[PDB]
């Protein structure tokens, strides 16, 4: 059977995995996990079965369930190896996991849905913010040193694909992007790609009439 | 010249490199950077240019400056392959970096400095409680799937290497470990070998006098 996929349409890690296997040609599918409705089927024993985490994505895939997209997005890297989302100089692979790992453990968990709940209705939007405007800061001037074309020289990589990803929910959240010329225009050119165009929230089983 | 890593004693993430750079029989220098007096040192001009996400650890090594744990982790795999952080199947690596990244991107962001300094005195302690005791929870089913003597089979990985530090600060904001056999056992069980021994925030530069 083919690799399934747990998403939501509008999930940032989702989009990673959704980009990731666009990008090595791998034909899934998707089963929405709706994360807002009825305080979320991420909470349903079902689920929790699957990922005792409660969150997507999980992906089953060679007879295993891998939970964590950056985990998925590597073993995917290292059983369907082109095109590579890693270089194959460690030095150069060393920067591209620490923009990965700077969106994916620095920026993102801190605007999770959960931790917004816990935040609270009054605070939830302004925190968010400054979460990402403190570390697109950081990642806008590590850009100036690491990027060509696209965030770590001139090939996509999985910096890349957290990239973009991190970007929508900054415009989800009312950022100004002005003061960061360099993640804006590498989002853009990403963004011209078919690999991330199929994988778009807008374009998922799941996405609500109203967005499509 | 020997390796330089920018460490704090009490930093899990600090721990975690030092676990490596350790088990890999790596000598290397620290230079201590101070997280809590005066605002911390990480908010430094000096600092901001070695890493601008403003955290610590980061690595000089082979001519670079990485930043992130983890990276900085695949970095030393890469370079350094025995002991193995990372096992041979893709299978059982997906495991291993799952759980690694359960801690390093689900449960520590969420109870950094700067992310309690943002809930507050008042609301702190039970912020991190919550957060660990969360992961804690879902870790501990992870576990009853995938621990042998350690978290993934028989063999120390990252996963473990990720553990350690992150029960300490479980202890430390005074979190119930009872519920929690296996992690506890797995902790004790590490804790054990002399490179979670040398490596210990008690035994740091930088540990205040008074709890050596
Ligand atoms: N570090 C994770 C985080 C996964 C995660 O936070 N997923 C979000 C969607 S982007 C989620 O399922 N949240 C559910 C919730 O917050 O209740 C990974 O990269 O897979
Ligand atoms: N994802 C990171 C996080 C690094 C991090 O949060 N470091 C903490 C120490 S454990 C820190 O320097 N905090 C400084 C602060 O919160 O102002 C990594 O694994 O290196």
């Amino acid at each position: 059977g083919k690799p399934i996929l747990y998403s939501y349409f509008r999930s940032s890690c989702s989009w990673r995995v959704r980009i990731a296997l666009a990008l090595k040609g791998i034909d899934y599918e998707i089963v929405p996990i709706n994360l807002i409705k009825d305080g979320g089927q991420q909470f349903t024993e079902e689920f929790q079965t699957l990922n005792p985490m409660k969150q997507v994505p999980a992906l089953k895939i060679d007879g295993i369930t891998i939970v964590q997209s950056l985990a998925i997005m590597e073993y995917l890297e290292e059983t369907r190896p082109i095109p590579r989302l890693l270089p194959q100089d460690p030095q150069k692979r060393a920067i591209v996991r620490m923009i990965s790992d700077l969106i994916a453990s620095g920026i993102q968990p801190l605007q999770n849905l959960s931790v917004l709940k816990q935040v609270g209705q009054e605070n939830q939007m302004q925190w968010a913010q400054k979460v990402i405007t403190s570390g697109f800061n950081a990642l806008e001037k590590i850009l100036q040193s690491t990027a060509g074309k696209y965030c770590v020289g001139d090939e996509v990589s999985m910096a890349d694909v957290c990239l973009v990803p991190q970007v929508a929910n900054a415009e989800r959240f009312k950022v100004d992007l002005s003061p960061y010329p360099t993640i804006s225009h590498i989002n853009k050119e990403l963004l011209a790609l078919e690999v991330f165009q199929v994988s778009h929230p807008r374009r998922q089983p799941d996405t609500p009439a109203e967005l499509r």
